[PDB]
């Protein structure tokens, strides 16, 4: 029953990590930005969000603060690249749940949402 | 003291398998492409080549019979799309040790390696 919105700008790790939550039991999206994620938001009203922040033209803070207009009970883990601090920052005062820094630990991830949106 | 080398066209992916390796131990080197991969092996002579067969204008095949010709002793680990049979048998034949599809479980990746590759 729980959804997951992955958004990143890059296949190859969007689709691992889509196949990494699917494999468990989460309904999966996918997102290459912050449109068609806020989309997505829009229709699908996911429970989570898997956002990387480093997406051309893309502000990572702007759309974190638009998925939580759009539904409140969005909960988001940013995905640094190499965490940056101000970014950090504003997302934990966004509401975000956590970050992760890529290259990431996939066992780490999982075992992150698994416990932040329990199946 | 094992050395690996990562080819694979796509960044992402390619830079967190790396990770998982370094992470591990190993002398990890990366290439994008054939040519890249060919002078790497050349110079470096790594142990093990985890081999994405899916790269624009690249024969696989072809590259896996010139790292041998190249390096003997050298062992490869093919990536597939999804596993095609034709491909995963010449390769079998080539002398590859196993295949493994994407999206890939990288535990079980991980697994592969360091029983191939023990460190
Ligand atoms: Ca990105
Ligand atoms: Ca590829």
């Amino acid at each position: 029953n729980e959804k997951i919105l992955i958004v990143d700008d890059q296949s190859g790790i969007r689709i691992l990590l889509n196949e990494v939550f699917n494999k468990e039991g989460y309904q999966t999206f996918q997102a290459a930005n912050g449109l068609q994620a806020l989309d997505i938001v829009t229709k699908e009203r996911p429970d989570l969000v898997l956002l990387d922040m480093k997406i051309p033209g893309m502000d990572g803070i702007e759309i974190l603060k638009r998925m939580k207009v759009i539904d409140e009970n969005i909960r988001v883990i940013i995905m640094t690249a190499y965490g940056e601090l101000d970014m950090i920052q504003e997302s934990k005062e966004l509401g975000a749940l956590t970050h992760f820094a890529k290259p990431f630990d996939i066992d780490e991830i999982r075992d992150a949402v698994k416990k932040y949106l329990p199946l």
